[PDB]
């Protein structure tokens, strides 16, 4: 409840057939049509080349607004898409890049032809899926739900789940093409009707030279954007919700939002293998929030994963394996809160998967990759938590903080035995976190809670085999996809041939 | 013996691959390198943005230099890339457009990316490869030669041999995209070096409504638009070659090469089933030719099949099936000539695969889906001619004659119980052919020979079944691109395993 | 009697002002009104940005839809504004730059906001004048008519009549300006209703390398491009005017023309003594042509020049001197021919104006200084002759040969003690006209028939000081573009006033 | 900040003629050069497409920065030439119309063509002379110290020192073009060498609806945007310079910047007629600032309004007779600050020149023509003040506050009985300033030291007759321009010697 996606020369019938298995709402467009779930949100607005759709949410409107106010005073009472539009109309569409959320913007021309900007982060992930006719979604489920059973043509499982790293238009669905993040498209016909594609990346590759900027900028640097989405999300929402694992990342998320928001309702989720309750308990007393543990069964960590790879549609182990608790923190968080904040990415940022004291000839570029690697797998997707109730938002994730990061220089990455020394300096110097959380070394979710050996033991696999994992992955994807696996009656104890 | 292909940032080595199973030679770019096959031409020229090239040939130089020529002086000394440059430039990439030929252009920017336009009729049909490396070929072996037997993924023949219209762009590859022909394409890379294609098209559908052009007009552009071909390749040969088979179209050709050429070498084929010699010894005699008659074997005709597959690298069973006769008269032609004119396509464009007196409803619509399917069969490759050393031209072929028979009105097309009215009644003008000739109704050239009739005999199935065709001509496809078989030391006798 | 004007939020009394002084019609557009003379020719367009509208005549139709064909069928149909809107759509407005004639095309988008492209030669100028109200006229005495005398303001004649050399866009009105001819501009308004006129060029300076086109090929490109004219002539008008010199271009184009039409109307004309009547009747007799010469006297010769300045709104002293002979002869055969052929601008081209046996470093240079002089000065404005019911045309003056003699190699322009040798050459192998006439000394009109020493004789000057006679002419321009004159009545004494 | 001025093709003699009458350097560009005061400010950065010059000062670096961050984390430490190159290259030229100073932004492009963006408020404006060579200065004078007294062609003031409604574009000098603010000139030369210039506005006309924005929002917009200047100039400028009159607005600025800054100078001015030192003392007490009030003679007035003549080049009356206060000021700071803040223009966005109590029918138009109108007066000029070591500043002068009461509700700046309500409103919140300070009410410089009395007294004429005190500022104005009279040699008697 959450995704949306439009058919070109479709029809109420194609919808329907949608609207069967999925709750939504429809709506015509000049040469097509526009499928919408239940908790989707949207805006539109009338421009010179036609009606703008603006599918999703914008999570730094603060920023565009004070950017398009420059030259409009309209800019203050603008809709989401009537505030893109003025960017589009005065900046180009290279303007839209400067925009974050889990959006999708797009004209409906007379023409009949399609001018779509994706957002440039994966926080909304589309593709143009070739059916009977052509379709543009953010959820290649609805497709199916839409043409049948057949609808997607999977690639073979030996050619997808093997290597770690691919483009971000990478797509194991041979007759889908995924747009770029963070590019403009316009959806064409040639003379014979067939679809053809026009992208054009909205951002060239930034400078790799190291950034050697001073300390004290930096820190307020860091402070500004760090506190910047929480200042846009302080107005609405009076409790913000909080995935707490007493880690460094997570628990500078809660102390920030100590100041922004009336009530924290922080949540920990452990197995019986192993949890960190220890350190976030000692985080939720420190700001007194509304903290509440939980020990996840195996069936609750496999169900968690498979959650996540239905609602995210995620065909990546790995990805799927960290995204389990988060889930499982959703579905304890449902109906107490409607936000929520994490400490996701911090990692990727500052160097926090480098290991405190060895050699790097090149970290930055070791993490970069990283940050590029979250841009297909569905991590970032928001589906998950809205389908929870949840506006799930990862503070860290802001294009601000990562640019500067990208090249900022190392020593403030690793040094002197540490990692992550700058965050490490500024979470202190605001007095509100332990010392001992401030500097705990870094611990993954899946690694300390163990979920990454409770899913090796289901598997009956190593814990560091991760094709192995994510053949089960991407064998439940296209399980979930081809609808021959209902979101309601699936559990992880009818799943057992697609083990072996 | 005329393809060529680039790969991004490659060293002489993956070239060395190629120049193992291929001749020719390798040029370096800014950021990669440049494979041109032994006979194949090529020009540079300097621009600013970088250096320009121009891979294959023109056909209509002397309608470009006359355009060129409106402001610039040097456009009558101009190579083929300069000249192309100059239109670059002045009018921007759409002007390419105008252009006739296998050809290929493309600019090599000291940014590492390069902006390429490919021609717009599927002359020379261009790949991007996704390998180890990137590569941009118009001949898909030559990335096999470079990276090895598993370097192309072929799509199941189930999905392949199934539907008979398919989009300009494709192709039964799954790890490449068949660059839409007639379109600007500029080859980026982010942040990570992943490849991305920015591709637009240069060319929006053309109006379909009914065009009610005067009859004597008509008259004159059709007489303008068949003797420009031959206008520009008289002053380069003295002596033509001509498949022909006493059609209507391939002996109005001749009637016409008559008129610019010294010698003409008249060329014709067909089986022991049936054959067109009676018709095409008229037209031979009137025109007093050097003509040559020959009759195929079941071995020759499948022979011709299989060659067509591997030098014009096509998957289609009715084209490969097609192209068996020309194939054959090529080798009867080699090194008699080295140029050849055909009256290939003109059925495609008045009305000739129309059938007399019957009722359509909209017969240019028909027509139409006809010219698009040529775009991507392979069918109007030029290699395999290339390799016989003929250089072979389509004058029906041309985009003042496609664009003006688009639309134009059918009573022109098919009325009074004939069919290709007003092209009958210009070759009638000429006074050169005999009415027998002019009148006689139209005869494919598989089927005049009923080279159908011998493929299916070899294949055990019915002359129409063009799936099972098809799955031969894929399935030999496969084998030839793979490397798996090679062109030296292929017989039919011992492809009885891809049959079964 | 065929201009044009338009003015931005014009009222119907501006309409009215000017229908008091001349004959036509207002037709109201977007947001103001269009303004065009009783014999003022336009069609129009209806885009997608709005309505388009195409004022004036075009010369190359033919080689223009060759250039539309090759993508749209239904070029061959369009009127001018539909033609030009192929063009521009397609190719850009740079594509307007390739067409030919005394034309204006301009889109009148609903915002008020119009886009307008002017001709590439100066055969149609256009002001941007700023009244009361912004105007946009190929005719000063426009804005006069509607908003009275002192509309236009004039510079001081000593500051307009000085220097010889100006830029396209000199106009000696202040309160005007002259939009660069082949030139795309935007008129606009800022936020308070101010206007702005944004302009770009749409062609780029051509190379000064020489050219060294061989001979055969050179005398071919002569043949075509100064056939070509003739032939888009040939279908309408049975009968052709020619104002024949004696000369070596009038007379070439005199016999080309023998051999495209059907009768020939051929005029000369001289004053006292100085006549070149011998040598236009040798070829009136060598080609059989309807001549008829006149014998100009001193009010006829000095009226001449005052008709020049009011129709083709010419201000400079040689120019009138120049147009003056041409203007009798419209007057000579203001009945007889719809359409004039002229030899005119060709020795700028191929050295006329160069002295033989003479040596130069750069006679190229000099000559483009010349053929850029003919952009600004009014010799190419059509009013004139269009109030006499003809069709000035001038073959020379065509885009291809301007382009290619531009650089050509000056061994072609001046050689061995002679002048246009090349031209000269090609019509000798005409077999057509008398030797002493295809080498017949170059001998400009005002020269030949001493009218350049009428003119000085009623100033008392000297036949070289044209300083002198500019301000004469630059007298009458600004009485006549201030109503104070009419070109009907212009007594004797008003004539006496204006010399000093 | 300090005059400078570029020639294409000069020569060192044109500089050091500079150089002879006003101190700097010269420095080469590609096809010309670049002259520059002592005093003058500029940056340079190397481009793809050339070399990029940045001569002048940003005022809004930091949101500059904060939006170039947004995806390259080098625009931390980019110069001034950089920045606005990173913007340039990645929003196009309309961003640059995002950025305020008193700068001019330009492209050396190798082959000579000059792309040049102007600011986009006046605060530096740009011209674009043609006298013996071509120029483009932001100070007209320094054509002249380079060509002679012959150089700028003037006006008759009898079109001049008339009209009160101007372009932004308007100016005196016959044979000189105003570079409309806020757009990208490109100055290209045509074929023969003549110039080109080729404009387009870089912004569009906002819209007129009424804002309906509600106060809270509102007033911490006025907030945000009036302290954001003030926060730009804290880190550098330990001490600030403010001319305090007293009124609602320097008030309210001096009370601002004491929030700000360490130490604040303010200095107030007046005649012997009267002052405003009364209210004007009472805000130095509130604030305790550093303040010396300063008596003028009939000189010393008259003074100010010849300084801002030369220095600012203003030509309007009332422009000069305004400017002369704030003249005699800075002499009175000259050496104690080297930064100055004003209240000036408030007025204008506020409704403060508004009349208390009456009814307009549409009160924002009329504001927003005297905004616009401060557009070529030259009241925004920074030479003035630079030559007294000076960077003067208006911090309600930004495109953010401007853009925000462009269309404002009018009840926010006239209602019941009062003016300028939400920022007295505002100012009350602040609760430094005392009440019959913060609803003070409307008197201009001129007005509350009788300024206009005295320079009306100087002419004889009445204080409302401008158009006399206009003639005699155009005519010095025209004098200084010509270096017929100098700054410092200004005889008591040249003043009547100039025929006033
Ligand atoms: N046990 C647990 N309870 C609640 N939320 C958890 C959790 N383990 C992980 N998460 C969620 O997942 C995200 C993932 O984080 P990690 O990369 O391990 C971050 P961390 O919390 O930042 O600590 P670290 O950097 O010290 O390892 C966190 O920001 C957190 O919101
Ligand atoms: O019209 C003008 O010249 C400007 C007005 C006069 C007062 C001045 C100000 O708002 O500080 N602007
Ligand atoms: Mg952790
Ligand atoms: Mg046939
Ligand atoms: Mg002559
Ligand atoms: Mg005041």
């Amino acid at each position: 409840s959450n995704s949306f996606c439009v058919v070109y020369k479709g029809s109420d019938t194609d919808i329907n057939n949608i609207q069967r298995d999925f709750d939504g709402k429809g709506e015509a467009l000049s040469n097509g049509y526009l499928f919408i779930e239940q908790n989707g949100h949207y805006q539109k607005c009338e421009m010179e080349r036609g009606t703008a759709y603006l599918i999703g949410s914008l999570y730094n409107r603060t920023f565009l607004i004070g950017l398009a106010g420059v030259w409009e005073g309209e800019a203050y009472l603008a809709n989401d898409a009537e505030l893109l539009a003025l960017l589009f109309t005065r900046l180009g569409a290279n303007a839209l890049a400067l925009a974050e959320g889990d959006f999708c913007f797009f004209i409906d021309e007379p023409n009949g032809e399609l001018t779509v900007i994706t957002e440039s982060r994966g926080f909304s992930p589309v593709h143009v899926v070739q059916g009977k006719k052509a379709w543009m979604t953010n959820s290649l489920k609805l497709v199916t739900a839409a043409e049948g059973e057949g609808a997607l043509w999977f690639e073979e499982e030996a050619l997808v789940c093997q290597s770690l790293m691919r483009a971000d238009t990478y797509t194991p669905v041979k007759n889908a093409q995924r747009l770029k993040p963070g590019a403009v498209h316009v959806l064409t016909h040639d003379s014979e009707g067939y679809s053809f594609v026009e992208s054009r990346t909205l951002t060239t590759p930034a400078s790799n030279q190291l950034l050697a900027l001073p300390r004290e900028p930096l820190l307020a640097l860091i402070d500004r954007y760090l506190n910047a989405p929480l200042e846009d999300l302080a107005p609405r929402f009076d409790t913000v919700g909080i995935p707490l694992s007493g880690g460094l990342d997570s628990s500078l998320v809660t102390a920030l939002a100590s100041r922004h928001f009336k009530k924290l309702n922080t949540y920990s989720i452990g197995t019986e293998l192993s949890n960190e309750f220890e350190f976030s308990q000692q985080v939720a007393d420190a700001l007194g929030t509304h903290h509440q543990m939980k020990i996840l069964s195996e069936t609750e960590v496999i169900n968690g994963i498979i959650e996540s790879i239905y609602y995210n549609e995620i065909f990546d182990g790995l990805s799927a394996e960290i995204q389990s608790g988060l889930f499982n923190v959703y579905r304890q968080a449902q109906g107490q809160v409607s936000c929520m904040l994490t400490g996701y990415g911090s990692d990727l940022l500052f160097g926090g998967i480098l290991k405190p004291g060895a050699q790097y000839d090149n970290p930055n570029q070791l993490l970069a990759e990283q940050v590029y690697r979250t841009r297909w797998t569905g991590e970032f997707a928001t589906h998950g938590a809205s389908c929870y109730g949840i506006d799930i938002r990862h503070p860290f994730w802001s294009h601000s903080l990562i640019s500067l990061c990208h090249a900022l220089h190392p020593d403030y990455k690793i040094f002197d035995n540490e990692v992550k020394n700058i965050l490490r300096e500024y979470a202190d110097s605001l007095q509100l976190l332990p010392k001992d959380i401030v500097w705990r070394k870094k611990i993954g979710i899946h690694e300390g809670s163990s979920v990454n050996q409770a899913f090796a033991n289901v598997l009956g696999s190593t814990v560091d085999n991760y094709q192995t994992k994510s053949r089960f992955t991407y064998r439940v994807y296209q399980a979930f996809l081809r609808g021959r696996l209902s979101i309601t009656d699936v559990t992880p104890s009818q799943l057992k041939d697609l083990i072996k």
